[PDB]
């Protein structure tokens, strides 16, 4: 493995941008004497023992765990570090010399901002919403998801100022659009709130600060390493490997230069991010594809996104309002509300019916009713949402799938919400979208071109009718309901004996190249996202996708659900690392995680019971770990008995872990997570006999969140797990 061959042609010799390289030198050399000074003054402050590091971490420092391995915990640990950074910054002028001039300026950069978060308590915080500063592990794993389908199709780290404040907006609602993940940093932030342009980590465009904060893009990047890819600490080549294929991050470099800032981009060069600035360059201040000047802010976008590699698909439809991921957790208040339907305040209802070839007209889109200029700001209207398609290979069960998609196709458009389902949708249509000129038949072009755009193989016409009368809408939730009937009997009648064929999923495999997940019709993805339904639709769509059947074939292990057939796949396509899986257990050959998991579960010895732990729950778990060290274990497709990464809704399947004594031997879960899942709880105990109130005999973290607070309490409850048999 050879990274540096990356950069062979980009310098012949005797031309070097002696002005770049300079420089860069002369801002590493100053970062590392800022953090030298700092370190030294905080060692004699605090002491060299004192705990030194990031909130919400498994990482530590995850710039220099990933680049040199050390576990950073203490100011002590930094002294050696940081000597060794200093000692590699060289006066010689070369392009080696200047890469690694800018990874020490990243390590000295890290240094200085866990040094500032010495003072940061989560009740007297040094950062407040929107700002992030450093990022907690699981924003980075809940976008992980997006991030290996490339509906994140890249990352622009943008540091500096905009020309103007207009500008700002024009290039970030130009990436927001096409969906990039953004690290923001320095003055272009405020110039984008004095805008009113959304930011935040609900639309994955993150204001990380100013200075030094730049480098929690970078901590931010190294860990998809660290996780998904269980890439090893210290593995330097391997990590700037992963970085360059597959992170498609660049850097924007805006407004006037200056020192410190010129050798942060070069270590994103180091690790392969290409670089951007709108500011003119001499010869001698420029690297061909590394260090690049676009001055014209209508092209520096697309020239961004050329040098990188980021092919980026758009649906070119003109709509008036902005559209794409970052708008999908948006929010719509009651004060900015133009208009609502559905969510119990008006009739609603939203359907996928496959038709005929006479039935319809491709394109199609109409509004039958009163339209949202119907009304005044804060109303309501009825709305029944019906999509119609033909296609050749189109199938009846591909209609709850597409279906689906809808929620997902009106949430990214800005100013328009969307949840839930069937007939219990609640849509909502901001103020600010209707002053843009959003009307219904936007929305109903939006649906038709997504679905055209998402699923070419098997719609060959589709056709939108949106219904706004209300009594028109209550007769037609009636052929909606019908529709939902059936599609709900004929998920009844699927179970794991009855089917003779389980779907691999591997569309992690991006970022997590040795993980394969087997999808069950009682054991979702750990995503949440994947049914069996899903993933049999999906290979029916695409024969060659990353979905496959699997027979059931081959049994070695009725109980605990070991199969040859599934042994042999997933051998073959965790690269002859992972050779045996049990369905039914987590002590014995789990199936790996990636990092994505919604929740973890892990067996405890001392409660003789399964501890479970959702990705948003902040605190300590009786196992003495929080969520997000207990995903550094549990990700990056390792097999790990004892520990396992699950959809939250697979808590409440008749399979879960039955080997392992199922819901029963469930001791402890977050409280929120237990009020989540507390329908289906009571439903399957019930079942399982343990009583409807089983719930309550669950301890959680009003409970305790250690082994000595948690046992006497299910000793009181006479929780059934104490006196089933140990597990292991
Ligand atoms: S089912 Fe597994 S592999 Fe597929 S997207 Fe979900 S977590 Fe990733
Ligand atoms: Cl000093
Ligand atoms: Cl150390
Ligand atoms: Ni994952």
């Amino acid at each position: 493995i050879n990274f540096d061959q990356i950069f062979e042609g980009a310098i012949e010799p005797g031309k070097e941008p002696k002005r770049l390289f300079k420089e860069v030198y002369e801002g590493a050399i100053t970062a590392t004497s800022y953090a030298e000074i700092l370190l030294s003054r905080a060692i004699e402050k605090y002491g060299p023992d004192h705990p030194v590091g990031y909130p919400d971490t498994a990482y530590f420092l995850p710039v220099i765990r990933a680049f040199s391995g050390e576990e950073v915990r203490t100011l002590k640990d930094m002294v050696p570090i940081l000597n060794r950074m200093r000692a590699q910054i060289k006066s010689e002028l070369t392009f080696e010399n200047a890469r690694l001039a800018g990874e020490a300026t990243w390590y000295a950069a890290e240094i200085i901002e866990a040094l500032r978060y010495l003072k940061h308590t989560p009740e007297n915080p040094i950062v407040v919403p929107p700002w992030t500063g450093f990022i907690g592990d699981p924003v980075v794993r809940q976008y992980g998801i997006k991030m290996v389908d490339w509906t994140i199709p890249g990352e622009a780290i943008i540091i500096g100022r905009a020309k103007d404040s207009k500008a700002a907006k024009k290039i970030v609602d130009d990436l927001m659009g096409k969906g990039l993940m953004l690290f923001l940093c320095d003055e272009i932030i405020e110039q984008l709130l004095e805008e009113n342009v959304k930011l935040g980590v609900d639309y994955i465009a993150y204001p990380l600060g100013n200075f030094t904060q730049v480098v929690h893009a970078a901590n931010y990047a190294l860990r998809a390493g660290l996780m998904f890819g269980g890439i090893a600490p210290g593995l330097r080549d391997a990590h700037r490997d992963y970085q360059r294929r597959r992170v498609l991050a660049f850097v924007l470099y805006l407004g006037e230069h200056d020192m410190v800032k010129t050798a942060a981009a070069m270590g994103a060069i180091f690790t392969g991010f290409p670089v951007i600035t709108d500011q003119p360059l001499p010869e001698d201040k420029q690297i061909k594809d590394w260090f690049i000047s676009e001055p014209d802010y209508d092209k520096i976008v697309q020239t961004a996104l050329e040098v990188r590699g980021i092919k980026i698909t758009s649906i070119d439809i003109d709509l008036p309002i902005n559209f794409g991921p970052a708008f999908e957790g948006e929010s719509i208040r009651k004060g900015d509300m133009h208009v609502e339907f559905g969510g119990g305040k008006t009739p609603s209802f939203e359907l996928v019916r496959m038709v005929g070839p006479d039935e319809i007209e491709d394109g199609k889109v109409e509004v039958i009713g009163p339209d949202i200029d119907s009304v005044e700001p804060g109303g309501r209207l009825p709305i029944g949402i019906v999509v119609d398609i033909y296609g050749r290979k189109m199938q009846e069960d591909f209609e709850p799938v597409l279906e689906r998609r809808i929620h997902y196709f009106t949430n990214y458009g800005e100013g328009f919400w969307h949840t839930a389902q069937r007939d219990l949708t609640w849509v909502r249509i901001s103020k600010e979208a209707f002053a843009k000129g959003a009307r219904l038949k936007h929305l109903g072009q939006l649906l038709y071109a997504k679905f055209k755009q998402e699923f070419p193989s098997i719609v060959d016409r589709v056709q939108v009718t949106i219904y706004t009368d209300e009594q028109k809408v209550l007769e037609l939730r009636e052929i909606a309901r019908k529709k939902y009937a059936e599609r709900d009997a004929r998920l009844r009648e699927l179970s794991d004996e009855a089917v003779d064929t389980y779907y691999s999923c591997l569309l992690c495999q991006s970022f997590a190249p040795t993980h394969v997940c087997i999808v069950s019709p009682e054991r979702v993805g750990l995503c949440g996202a994947i049914s069996w339904l899903d993933a049999k639709a999906a290979y029916e769509i695409n024969p060659n996708g990353p979905n496959q059947p699997i027979p059931k074939e081959g049994l070695i292990d009725p109980v605990k659900g070991q199969w040859e057939s599934f042994n042999e796949y997933i051998y073959k396509n965790s690269q002859r690392t992972i050779e045996r899986m049990n369905l039914y257990t987590i002590m014995e050959y789990p199936m790996t995680s990636c990092g994505c998991f919604e929740a973890i579960m892990a067996y405890l010895p001392e409660l003789n019971g399964f501890m479970i732990v959702n990705r948003e729950h902040s605190g300590m778990t009786p196992i003495g770990m929080t969520f997000s060290t207990l995903a550094g274990m549990v990700g990056g497709g390792t097999q790990t008995p004892g520990f396992m990464g699950i959809g939250k809704s697979y808590i409440g399947s008749r399979k879960f872990v039955k080997a392992d004594g199922g819901l029963a031997r469930v001791v402890w879960m977050p409280k929120d997570l237990k009020e989540q899942l507390r329908s289906i709880i009571e439903e399957r105990a019930e079942e399982e006999g343990l009583g409807r109130d089983f719930i309550d005999k669950i301890a959680d973290e009003t409970v305790g969140t250690t082994v000595d607070e948690v046992l006497p309490f299910l000793e009181e409850k006479g929780h059934p797990a104490l006196s089933m048999e140990p597990l292991l």
